[PDB]
């Protein structure tokens, strides 16, 4: 039907929007320490301690698969990004800072992302 050409024309355009959001939010991690998921080979009890991993590369995969329904959905896949590292690392670590710093600095560019989705519709 027309309706749901119309819904998929939607969830299309909102792809787009979040791929521009995506690409602003790993330029603020210059380091690449969430580009891609905690190898297990090398951290092998990381699944002990988180329970939902994610990363950019995983983001990425998920978003062109037009997977994200709404903005909630992208911005929960980006917090568990932020707080599994800063709960498996420690404070006085580069791991640590840098989901730190990526909080902040994306806090300002998804704060802009809800007024362009909200407004857009
Ligand atoms: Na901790």
């Amino acid at each position: 039907s027309m309706e749901q050409v119309a819904m998929e024309l939607r969830l299309t355009e909102l792809t787009r929007l979040l791929r521009s959001v995506l690409d602003q939010l790993q330029d603020k991690d210059p380091a690449r320490i969430f580009a891609q998921p905690v190898s297990l080979k090398e951290v092998p009890d990381y699944l002990d301690h988180i329970k939902h991993p994610m990363d950019f590369a995983t983001m990425r995969k998920r978003l062109e698969a037009q997977g994200y329904k709404n903005l909630h959905e992208f911005e929960e896949d980006f917090d568990l990004i932020i707080d599994n590292c800063m709960k498996y690392n420690a404070r006085d670590t580069v791991f640590y800072r840098a989901a730190v710093r990526l909080r902040d600095q994306g806090g300002v560019v998804l704060r802009q992302a809800r007024r362009e989705v909200d407004s857009i519709g």
